[PDB]
């Protein structure tokens, strides 16, 4: 093998034994020790692994810079390429780069795991355009996801490159002259002609071909050899589909495969040209050539706008997309509809054919022979009388897989409306790209008119049929899209042939962004407050700079010991079955295999889980797909994964219960019914003028913390001692569960948590699934062992939010006043209890939202099913119950024919009222939040503008909704409301604070340092918090229920008071001395400078049996108004504007609190409108990665996004008058859901029927499928019994 | 610990003070983030001074557990400890001594 | 002295805020901590000696 | 201490000490040291940050 030579951050790397299977991400992290680049998914959709690549382009005679996903970039494609990672642009140890400084100071980093990738996407943009436009800045992040921030701060801080939370005037200006130079050595090497290279790995041989002749000789000798250019398809096939291609040929260096030629018929691109290059060339052509010649080009560009992100488009080749031949390719339908010419060659042969329906004969195949390669593609200029359109509709606009995608072309006889040629090609409607030939052939010679529209729609409905078992489901929606896209094409062509009814015009408009507008309002601190007292000030997260530089250490970033091994979980592939046998004979053959662990290897107990109803490793039976059966330990992660894949388990299926309906039918529940009942329901229903009954469903949610679960376990070899580094919110339970499994006392186990790259409740208990397995491996082998879950394992195994089904009945007066309410809740709990009971209790505690209901009955049942156990997720049952409440409230308004805001206001609690669980509402600020939100959002004025828009538009509608929320603060299990701290003041006066809480991005340590600095009256610079550990603060409650600031704040405060009391005698003797003087005097006088602090929330204890006692210490409140615009023909929608007013008492840190409000709101927006998990009828999760599970993207947030923290609202019940903010704002994301529902009502009034009191059901999430299907019209109708009783 | 058996003696002291077997007590290591500003282990006084500091920390634990012992006199150390935890009483304390 | 185990130290730099964790054969973790902090020019609270 | 496993990237230090009871250090030449396989660096007073 030849040496692979490339550069990383300006340093030369010579790899003498490059393995073709090694990705750049693995190489950076495991060989170069550069851990700033992260693994977030391994499938190209999160951007956490983003790096910049720079090379000398021989064809352009210039150095080019572009971004790429290190998780998919083979190092074997990087010969003579210069890589720049986050570490290469700046650091806190030298100096931060402006991109790093701004994202940190703008509050654009919370947990920090996505920060390096976003920093690199932004950095790459600036290296290409030092003064980008706002649009270029937003587009730079099509391929980057953040789960914490809600995106607003990242964009607002970066907008600077185009009281207040940050000051742009302080920012260091960008100076391009100070950027690292391209490696001089690489610039010299450019003067040496390319030579063919060969790399040999453990399983694969890679040939880098330098010339076209070499490529053709290689393909003639090895027809099976797999070509790889960008690796964005092959990398997925290798990693996720268990494919192994022993020989790969990379033809990327070949001039002919990279040539661009402008011919008389069109523009030709070599097959290796990156999509970003195609995009640039076509944009240039569209700007220079007449509109009539660029119809096809604009179609290609419209698809490229929504094709992955910058990282993928910069490496993905044209040839790769065409030859991969995926049924959902967004480009093949366009190339097929336009008859794009393909030049195909093999040694000694060359032919050119226009792409047509025959080019794709069957699933993933094309008409190329085994020895042939695609050389170039010529995209045609459009002719006179020829028009083209391309459309794509997915689950999320940005970086998503098409549900239906198409290319449509029509050629008319000269100057007429008479069809000469017509081509309608679709992706997503079959196992290959297809053309609706039967349908289009019938229109040849017909004229473009209403009858043609009807005939084509009827034809498409018949020809593009979908059987009920079609892969991907969404049968009705997909068929509706095929007709809807044709309708858009039809109207667009009429416009181009030309007037369209003005109310129809917007149906022809391509998606357009409106400029962003963001405002944050909060309260300034008192005039006389000391500059060193930072409580109330917008201090950035203390680790934000290190997060932006890639220096912040997350679990897997901790270096491995030389003898450290890797663990891979072996999980069930059946929902419910007996395990008959396990065969490890094949796994034992994989190189580096160490051992297979199972239940029999456990030295202590195999009984685990919060309620002791789970196994550590399955014994005799598996009860869900993903149920952990055992684990393989090996010398490398790849070897452990390969060995685990071949462990063969033989099963015998048992009857399974998957759904809530299955559980109810089978009486499959955990425990008995939970219930809260107040008043007289029968009397209430008798009094009611109206009564509405219904059923509602809300789907689950995957946490999608950017850092998945991970544990490192270090066995000491003495007395059973073990030290573990874990990404968990619950070190205490990690510690006791590990000790229980090992059969040793809890005092032998040390758990340390530095920080988590997100938790969101998902790491409150389920992190032990991994911790305990890794601990067993360390115990059995005597070696350190680690495991970080891949995203697909994480989504499958670890549980998520509980789906809820509700059956309700509400009685109300004609005025809208509620007089009775019954709601029966059912949650899908999965295969163990875990936190399901407490979650249902919190759901019952919030079924009132902010409304007084005199007679009310709510019940709850936990469904026991053969699915992974669901758990805590930000909101913990509250969002589900609050959603159900707002759904019936929205129906009361509709039924009464009254404005929704009036009906909500008149039902709202008042100061001093009692809730349905009889707790008094003291300091009830919803009314102020409501009136202020109505005013600042200009709700009334906009309501009329929305109505006007709906009158003027037939196929687009707007919706507006304002909703309130209240969230009870405290753990509903009394004993968890306790908190400890430990503080030491060293002899130099520096202070080390330790407390029971953990940092997961919410800024808890930052707030505790702010609190300690105010209490001690010393600068925050003298205080430090390093980590959370069980040997500093024991028996800690999980960092949850949004109360960490409240309780650890008090514990830290109390520890500081003790320190002050001890120092007082020294301060009195030397009043003019310094803190350092007093500390040293205390030390010399032998006064201890170490103390604990503790806090117990008072007066808590509610009983469901007596419906009495305080469930919560106080409530956090807020109101949100959101406006949306839906596309009635596709299901897509824009979040136009959202205004939030939140009561967080006297904020300890308005930057962090506004960040929590925005982040929580966006996660709620995701829950209610974008995020959906799909499972087979047998209980197997289909959606296991960002490609199929769509969380909010940069482009998903409200365009105008305003957040205000309520002024003059101190909360006497918590530290420094503040209020909990973690979870309360999430439900406000439902304001988007109800604005969408309002818009759908307008669309139904327009095309469905005139029943203005109709109550149509809309379950959550309101995805494009649900939105489109609810917009009933002539198209949904197109996509019988012998007798009917009269 | 440098071989002189200081941790052994401290476990013996803590066991006598708490009136529980030494098997329930453990000392893993010495660290600056658990006990700060320590004098060097020297002058032959470690047993004397850390013995007192350990003794005092044990007294504080006993005082916190006393209400639970009085409520359930026939219970076990484990019962009292869990009752204290469930009642949100801290089971962590410092101890200190000055000759 | 002829202690059978001679002097020994392992120093682990964390890469964050000057933090360092040291495993040391010493009777004086306090002075080890402050002397390391003094040489590095960082506050004593950044140094952990075990 | 030395029984604690080494990290995969853990390096080793060897002190360079005076061979004279009392003298001026005129110069230090590490050119031969730099040739030893595995050499990473020579550290001296000017490398101290604090
Ligand atoms: C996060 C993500 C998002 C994506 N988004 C989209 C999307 O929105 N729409 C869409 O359609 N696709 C999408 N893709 C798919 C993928 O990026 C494209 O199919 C890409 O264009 C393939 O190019 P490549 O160079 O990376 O292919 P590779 O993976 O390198 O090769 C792909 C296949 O093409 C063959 N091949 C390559 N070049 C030639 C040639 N010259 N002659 C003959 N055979 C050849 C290879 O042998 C292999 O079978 C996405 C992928 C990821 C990872
Ligand atoms: N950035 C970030 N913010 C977050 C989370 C997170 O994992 N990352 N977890 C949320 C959840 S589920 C909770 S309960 C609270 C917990 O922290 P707190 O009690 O300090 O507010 O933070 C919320 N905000
Ligand atoms: O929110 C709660 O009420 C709660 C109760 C018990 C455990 C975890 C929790 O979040
Ligand atoms: O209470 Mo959060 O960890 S769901
Ligand atoms: O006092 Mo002993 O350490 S000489
Ligand atoms: S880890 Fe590479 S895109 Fe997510
Ligand atoms: S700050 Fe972006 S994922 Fe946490
Ligand atoms: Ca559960």
């Amino acid at each position: 093998a030849d040496e692979l030579v490339f550069f990383v951050n300006g340093k030369k790397v010579v790899e003498k034994n490059a393995d073709p299977e090694t990705t750049l991400l693995a190489y950076l992290r495991r060989k170069l020790g550069l851990r700033g680049t992260k693994l977030g998914c391994g499938e190209g959709g999160c951007g956490a692994c983003t790096v910049m690549l720079s090379k000398y382009d021989r064809l352009q005679d210039k150095i080019i810079h572009f971004s790429a996903n290190a998780c998919l970039a083979p190092i074997c494609t990087l010969h003579h390429v210069a890589v720049t990672t986050v570490e290469g642009i700046g650091s806190t140890k030298t100096r931060l780069h402006p991109v790093q400084e701004r994202i940190a100071k703008s509050h654009g980093s919370q947990c920090g795991f996505c920060t390096p990738g976003i920093v690199m996407s932004m950095y790459t943009l600036l290296r290409n355009q030092p003064e980008p436009t706002v649009e270029e800045i937003e587009d730079a992040f099509q391929g980057n996801l953040c789960r914490c921030t809600g995106y607003r701060p990242i964009l607002q801080g970066f907008r600077t490159f185009a009281p207040s939370l940050f000051n742009p005037e302080e920012f260091m200006p960008l100076d391009p002259t100070q950027e690292p130079i391209f490696p001089p050595e690489l610039l010299r090497l450019k003067d040496v002609p390319p030579k063919q290279l060969r790399f040999e790995g453990e399983r694969v041989t890679w040939i880098q071909a330098s010339t076209l002749k070499e490529l053709l000789d290689l393909k003639a000798q090895h027809p099976e050899a797999k070509l790889v250019v960008g690796n964005t398809e092959i990398g997925i096939e290798m990693k996720f589909k268990n494919q192994l291609f022993p020989m790969i040929i990379c033809p990327a260096w070949i001039p002919e495969l990279n040539a661009v030629e402008h011919g008389p018929e069109g523009i030709s691109f070599g097959a290796a040209c990156a999509l970003s290059s195609v995009e640039k060339t076509l944009l240039e052509a569209v700007a220079k050539l007449p509109t009539q010649k660029t119809e096809v080009f604009r179609g290609v560009l419209e698809q490229l706008r929504w094709f992955a992100g910058k990282q993928v488009k910069s490496v993905a080749s044209l040839g790769g997309n065409i030859i991969t031949a995926s049924p959902i390719s967004d480009l093949n339908p366009v190339f097929m509809a336009s008859g794009t010419k393909l030049t195909i060659v093999s040694r000694g042969t060359r032919r050119t054919v226009p792409m047509d329906h025959t080019f794709f004969p069957s699933y993933r195949k094309t008409l190329l022979g085994p020895e042939e390669i695609l050389l170039s593609i010529e995209i045609p200029y459009s002719r006179e009388d020829e028009f083209f359109s391309a459309f794509k509709q997915a689950s999320r606009r940005e970086d998503d897989i098409a549900k239906v995608t198409c290319g449509m072309r029509v050629l008319f006889q000269p100057g007429s409306m008479q069809v000469k040629e017509l081509a309608l090609c679709y992706g997503g409607m079959a196992d290959r790209t297809i053309s609706a030939l039967k349908t289009t052939q019938k229109q040849l010679s017909k004229f473009w008119n209403e009858k043609l529209l009807q005939d084509v729609c009827a034809g498409l409905a018949e020809e593009l049929s979908l059987s009920p078992d079609a892969p991907g489901g969404m049968i009705e929606f997909r068929r509706t899209l095929t007709l809807s896209f044709f309708f858009k094409f039809y109207l667009t062509v009429l416009k181009k042939l030309g007037k369209l009814d003005p109310t129809y015009t917007s149906a022809t408009l391509l998606f357009q962004k409106d400029p962003p507008a963001n405002i944050q309002l909060f309260q300034e601190v008192p005039n006389g407050q000391s500059k060193e007292d930072t409580v109330g000030r917008p201090l950035p997260h203390l680790a934000a700079a290190m997060q932006a530089s890639g220096e912040a250490v997350y679990c897997d970033d901790i270096p491995r010991y030389e003898n450290e091994l890797f663990l891979r979980l072996v999980t069930s592939t059946r929902a419910h079955a007996k395990i008959k046998s396990i065969d490890v004979s094949e796994a034992q053959k994989v190189p580096g295999f160490v051992c297979f662990l199972s239940a029999d290897d456990i030295p202590g107990s195999n009984e685990t889980g919060l309620f002791n109803d789970e196994t550590v490793f399955a014994k005799d039976t598996v009860t869900c797909v993903g149920h952990i059966i055992g684990a393989v330990v090996a010398d490398t992660p790849e070897h452990a994964e390969r060995a685990a894949h071949v462990v063969k388990v033989t099963y015998e299926d048992l009857p399974a219960i998957i759904t809530i309906e299955d559980a109810i039918k089978n009486n499959s529940f955990y425990g008995s019914e939970l219930k809260i009942e107040k008043g007289d329901l029968k009397k209430g229903f008798s009094e009611a003028d109206n009564v509405v009954s219904g059923e509602l469903y809300i789907g689950g949610q995957d946490h999608f913390y950017l850092e998945t679960h991970c544990t490192i376990a270090i066995p000491k070899g003495e007395e059973g001692e073990m030290e573990l580094f874990v990404s968990t919110q619950n070190a205490m339970k990690t510690q006791s569960f590990v000790a229980k499994m090992l059969g040793v006392p809890v005092n032998r186990i040390l758990v340390r948590v530095k920080r988590m790259g997100g938790g969101f409740g998902g790491k409150e208990t389920r992190s032990t699934l991994v911790s305990v397995a890794v601990a067993l491996a360390a115990y059995k082998t005597g070696h350190p062992v680690r495991c970080m879950l891949d995203r697909n394992e994480d989504m499958l195994i670890t549980g998520g939010r509980h789906p809820f089904l509700a059956r309700y009945k509400v009685g109300f007066m004609k005025t809208g006043t509620i007089v009775a309410l019954e709601v029966d809740h059912y949650s899908n709990a999965g295969n163990s209890r875990d936190l399901s009971h407490s979650i249902m209790e919190r759901a019952l505690f919030h079924m009132d939202n902010c409304y007084k209901i005199p007679n009310i009955r709510g019940t709850g049942r936990l469904c026991k099913t053969n699915l992974s156990s669901n758990t805590a997720f930000r909101g913990f049952g509250g969002p589900q119950a609050l959603f159900i409440a707002e759904n019936w409230m929205s129906e009361v308004a509709v039924t009464c024919g009254l404005p929704a805001e009036e009906v909500r206001w008149k039902n709202m609690y008042k100061e001093g009222d009692l809730t349905h669980f009889n707790q008094r509402l003291e300091g009830f600020s919803v009314p102020r939040c409501w009136d202020e939100c109505l005013k600042s959002s200009q709700y009334y004025a906009r309501k009329s503008e929305v109505d006007k828009f709906n009158k003027e538009n037939c196929w687009k509608k707007r919706g507006l909704c304002i909703i309130p929320t209240k969230f009870g603060i405290s753990f509903t299990v009394p004993f968890l409301n306790q908190a400890g701290a430990l503080i030491h003041v060293y002899t130099d006066g520096s202070v080390l604070v330790s407390h029971g809480g953990t940092e997961m991005g919410q800024g808890l340590h930052t707030k505790m340092v702010q609190v300690a600095s105010k209490a001690l009256k010393i600068p925050i610079s003298k205080i430090y918090i390093s980590e959370t550990s069980t040997n500093t603060v024991p028996n800690s409650s999980p960092t949850a229920a949004s109360v960490s600031t409240d309780i650890y704040g008090q514990a830290v405060y109390e520890a500081c008071q003790t320190i002050l009391k001890r120092l007082e005698p020294f301060k009195k003797k030397n009043p003019d001395g310094s803190w350092e003087d007093w500390v040293m005097a205390a030390y010399q006088d032998r006064v201890s400078l170490s103390t604990t602090g503790f806090y117990r929330t008072p007066n808590l204890g509610y009983s469901f049996e007596t419906n009495s006692g305080n469930a919560f210490h106080y409530f956090t409140y807020g109101v949100a108004c959101s406006e949306v615009e839906i596309d009635c023909l596709t299901g897509d929608h824009k979040n136009l504007r959202t205004d939030i007013v939140m009561d967080v008492g006297s904020s300890l840190n308005p930057a962090i609190d506004i960040g929590q409000v925005e982040g929580a709101f966006v996660q709620g927006l995701g829950l209610f409108t974008l995020e959906e998990l799909h499972y087979s009828p047998e209980g197997s999760l289909h959606t296991r990665g960002p490609s199929t599970y769509k969380i909010p993207a940069f482009g998903s947030i409200p365009t105008e996004f305003r957040v205000s923290l309520l002024r003059d609202c101190p909360n006497k019940k918590a530290i420094y008058a503040s209020k909990a903010v973690g979870e309360p704002p999430l439900f406000l994301g439902a304001s988007v859901f109800f604005a969408i529902k309002d818009a759908i009502r307008a669309a139904r009034a327009q095309h469905t029927n005139n029943n203005t009191k109709e109550l149509f059901r809309l379950d959550s999430p309101a995805t494009p499928e649900k939105i489109r299907n609810a917009c009933v019209d002539k198209f949904t109708t197109l996509c019988k019994p012998w007798s009917l009783r009269v």
